[PDB]
C-alpha cells in the first residue's frame, strides 16, 4: 500500500560516529536561533574545528557515537505498528526521523515525506516538555523549509508540540523508577534520595518566558504522585557550559552537596528525554556517578534506565498520535502563545504556519 | 469544653495598620534565616527606619493596612466548624495564628496553645508550596521557641508542610479563574492570556535546592488541567528587589512584553498565596494593572479573586487537617530531605524536631 499518514519524529540528534562530530558542531554554531556570533560564518567553522577533539573524545568514552537514532528507530517501528491498527481509516502510517543537526535532517525528511505523496503530516516532537531551544527550533525548521523551497506544503500538517503529563509517559517513568529501587540494597531503599535531572537553560532564556522549566516540573509531580511519594525527591539541572548564569541547582553540585550532608544513596532520574544519549551515558554515568561520586560518598548512585525499548513507551507514542488525529487539533493551545519576551521574528511565523493549516 | 486539637495557621503576616510597619520590618531584618547583615543588630533597626515611609505609603494606597489577618480568621473559623463534625474523636478544635513578623507571633501562639493543655498541635503552613524562606522559616520558629526555653512540648506535634496540589485547592483556583473570565468582553475570552504570578526567589536560593519553583509549577499544571487548557498560560514571578538576580520572567516585564506583542487581554492569577495582601492589592492591581499597562496597550487586564472567604477553601483546609490527622503522618516525605546545598545548620534541627515527635 501507498503510505497515507507520516509521523515526523523530531529531536536535536547526536553524532552517530566520531566522524560526524565536526559537522554536528558546525550546524549548531551556524543556527542563528541559538546563537548570534560575530562574523558567525567564519567563527562557526573555526569554533567547530577547535571543539571537535573534546567532543569526539566524549563519544569515545561511550562507545564511539550516539545511540539516539537507533532508539528513535525502534520507537518509530513500534508506534507505526500500533497505529495501522488503532486507526485503520488513517491507512498505512510511516514514521520519519528529522534531526535538527545531524542526518537525516529535518529538511531531508520533509523532502522525502513530500515525494511519498502523503496526505497528512504530523510534526511529533520527542521532547515531552517544550523549550524554544528544542521543539521550537525543530518547528522553525519546518516553517523555514517551506519558506526557502518557496512552495507550499503538498500535504496536510499539524503538530504535537508538547506532552509533559501523558499518562503512559508517566507510567514508563514510574515503572522504570521502581525497578531501579529494587536494585538498591533493601537496607538502603527508604533512605534513597531521588534527583530528577534535566538539561539546564541559560537564565536569559528562562527569563524570556520559556515554558520548559514549568513543564518539566509538571512531569516530576505527576510521576511522584503515581509513586505515592515513597522517597524524597528534588529536581536539578545538568549540562551547563560557559561563564553565564543558568538555572540551578546543577546536578553535579547537587550530588556532591547531598554526599557532604549524609545523603549517600542517590537515584538519578533523567526526566526530560526518552532515550539514552550523551547526557546519560557520558555526563551522569561517567562524569558524575563514577568520577565525582567517588571522592564523595561512595555509597550508592544508580540511574533509572532510559525508556529506550520499553514496549509501553511505544504504546504511549501511538496513543498520542492517535488521540491527536481523533481531535483534529493543529497544535497545543500553548503554541498559540509565543513567550512574552520573544526577540525572534520567526516564532510568530512558525506558530502561524501551524495554526493556519488547511483542514 | 476543653479544646483538644490545636491547628497552628502559619503565615509571614503583614502590617495591620501604618503604625505596624516599622516593627514589621525590624523583626524581618533581624531574622538570620533570611539575612546575614554585618553588625545585624545595629544595621537592622536602621534599615527599618530607613524603609518605613515608602512601605507605609504602599499600605496607604490600599486602605492603610494588611487584610491578611481578617481572612486568616475567617478561614480558621470555617475550618474549625467543619472539623468538629468530620473528626469528632479529635474533640473540640481550636485554630491559632502564628505570624512570623507581626502579632500574633509564632512564639506568642505556641504559648497560648500550651496554656490550653491541648493534647494535639498541628503546624499548618498557609503556603501551599514549600519554600525554605516561607514555610521553612515558620517551622524554624517552632523549633527555636522550644530550644530557647529549655523545655519540651507538653503537647503532641506534627506538620502539614505543603499541599501544592490538594484537589480542592485546585478547584477553588479554577472556579475563581472561570468566574473571572466571564467578566471579560465575551468577544475577547478565547483571546485571554493567563499569567499565573508568584512571589519570586533570588537565584542564590533557587540554586541551592529550594523546592519552591517546582511545586508552584505543579499547582499551575493541575489548575490548567481542571480548566481543560481553555486559554494559553505562562508562569511568571513578582516582587524582585535589589540588584541581585532573581528567578524570572518578572511579572511586570511579562505584562509589558505581551502588550508589545499584540496580546492585550490578560488575566493575572496569583497562585502561591490564598488571600489578599500587598502583592495583590498593591503590586498587581496598582503598580501593574493601573499605572503600568495603562501606559502600554490598554485593552483589559484583570486579576482573579483571592480565595479569601470562599467556603470551598474552608473545606480544603479541614479536608487537609482531617486527612493528616487520620494518616497519622508527622510531616511530608519531602521535609525529610533538606536542600542539597543548604548552609543553615537549623534546617537539620527543625527537620528532626518533626520527624522525631513521640507517635
Ligand atoms: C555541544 C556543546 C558543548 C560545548 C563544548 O564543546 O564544550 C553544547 C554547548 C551549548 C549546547 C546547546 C545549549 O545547551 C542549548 C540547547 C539545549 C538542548 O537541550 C539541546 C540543544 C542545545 C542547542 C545545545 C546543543 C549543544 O549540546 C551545545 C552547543
Ligand atoms: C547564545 C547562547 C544564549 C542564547 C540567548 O542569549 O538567548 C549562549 C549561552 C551559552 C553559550 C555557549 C557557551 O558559552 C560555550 C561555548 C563557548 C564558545 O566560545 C562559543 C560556543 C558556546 C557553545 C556558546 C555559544 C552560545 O554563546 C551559548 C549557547
Ligand atoms: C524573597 C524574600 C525571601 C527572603 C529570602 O529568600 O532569603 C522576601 C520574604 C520577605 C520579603 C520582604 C517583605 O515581603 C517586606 C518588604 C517588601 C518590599 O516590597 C521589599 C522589601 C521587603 C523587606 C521584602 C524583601 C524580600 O522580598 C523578602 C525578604
Ligand atoms: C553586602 C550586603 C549583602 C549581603 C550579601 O548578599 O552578601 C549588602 C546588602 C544590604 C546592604 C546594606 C543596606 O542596603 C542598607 C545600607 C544602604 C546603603 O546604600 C549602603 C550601606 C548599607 C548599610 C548597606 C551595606 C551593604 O551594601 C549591604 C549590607
Ligand atoms: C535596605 C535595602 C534597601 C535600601 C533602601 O531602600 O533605602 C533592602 C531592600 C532590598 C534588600 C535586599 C534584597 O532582599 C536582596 C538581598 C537578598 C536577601 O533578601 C537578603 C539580603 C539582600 C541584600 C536584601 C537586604 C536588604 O533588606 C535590602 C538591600
Ligand atoms: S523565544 Fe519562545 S516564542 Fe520566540
Ligand atoms: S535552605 Fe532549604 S533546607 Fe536549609
Amino acid at each position: 500500500r501507498k503510505p497515507k499518514t507520516g509521523i515526523l519524529m523530531l529531536n536535536m540528534g547526536g553524532p552517530e560516529t566520531l566522524g560526524d562530530v565536526h559537522d554536528f558542531l558546525l550546524r549548531l554554531f551556524l543556527d542563528r536561533d541559538l546563537m548570534t556570533l560575530p562574523i558567525q560564518n567564519k567563527l562557526a567553522p573555526f569554533i567547530a574545528k577547535r571543539r571537535t577533539p573534546k567532543i569526539q573524545e566524549q563519544y569515545r568514552r561511550i562507545g564511539g557515537g550516539s545511540p539516539i537514532k537507533i532508539w528513535t528507530s525502534k520507537q518509530g517501528e513500534g508506534m507505526v505498528k500500533l497505529l495501522d491498527e488503532l486507526s485503520p481509516n488513517t491507512a498505512p502510517h510511516k514514521y520519519y526521523i528529522g534531526f535538527r543537526y545531524v542526518h537525516p535532517l529535518t529538511e531531508e525528511a520533509i523532502e522525502e515525506m513530500e515525494r511519498d505523496g502523503l496526505e497528512r503530516a504530523i510534526a511529533f516532537t520527542q521532547y515531552p516538555q517544550y523549550s524554544c531551544c528544542t521543539t521550537g527550533s525543530s518547528l522553525n525548521a519546518i516553517y523555514r523549509y517551506y519558506n526557502q523551497v518557496g512552495r507550499k506544503p503538498t500535504m496536510k500538517w499539524s503538530t504535537i508540540d508538547r506532552w509533559p503529563t501523558h499518562h503512559l509517559l508517566i507510567q514508563c517513568f514510574a515503572d522504570h523508577i521502581l525497578k531501579e529501587l529494587d536494585h538498591f540494597p533493601l537496607e538502603k531503599r527508604s533512605e534513597v534520595v531521588i534527583l530528577f535531572s534535566a538539561h539546564s537553560l541559560p537564565m536569559s532564556v528562562v527569563n524570556r518566558g520559556d515554558p520548559y522549566p514549568q513543564e518539566v516540573s509538571a512531569t516530576v509531580q505527576k510521576v511522584m504522585e503515581r509513586l505515592e511519594y515513597c522517597n524524597p525527591y528534588r529536581l536539578v539541572w545538568q549540562s551547563k557550559v560557559g561563564p553565564m548564569p543558568w538555572l540551578g541547582p546543577q546536578t553535579d553540585e547537587s550530588i556532591k552537596g547531598l554526599c557532604e550532608r549524609g545523603r549517600k544513596n542517590i537515584l538519578l532520574v533523567p526526566i526530560a528525554f526518552t532515550s539514552d544519549h550523551i547526557e546519560t551515558l557520558y555526563e551522569l554515568d561517567i562524569e558524575y556517578s563514577q568520577v565525582l561520586a567517588k571522592e564523595c560518598g561512595v555509597e550508592n548512585i544508580r540511574r533509572a534506565e532510559s525508556l529506550n525499548g520499553n514496549p509501553l513507551f511505544s504504546k504511549a507514542l501511538a496513543d498520542l498520535v492517535h488521540s491527536h488525529i481523533q481531535s483534529n487539533e493543529l497544535c497545543s493551545k500553548q503554541l498559540t502563545l509565543s513567550c512574552p519576551l520573544c526577540v525572534n521574528p520567526v516564532c510568530r511565523e512558525t506558530k502561524s504556519f501551524f495554526t493556519s493549516q488547511q483542514l
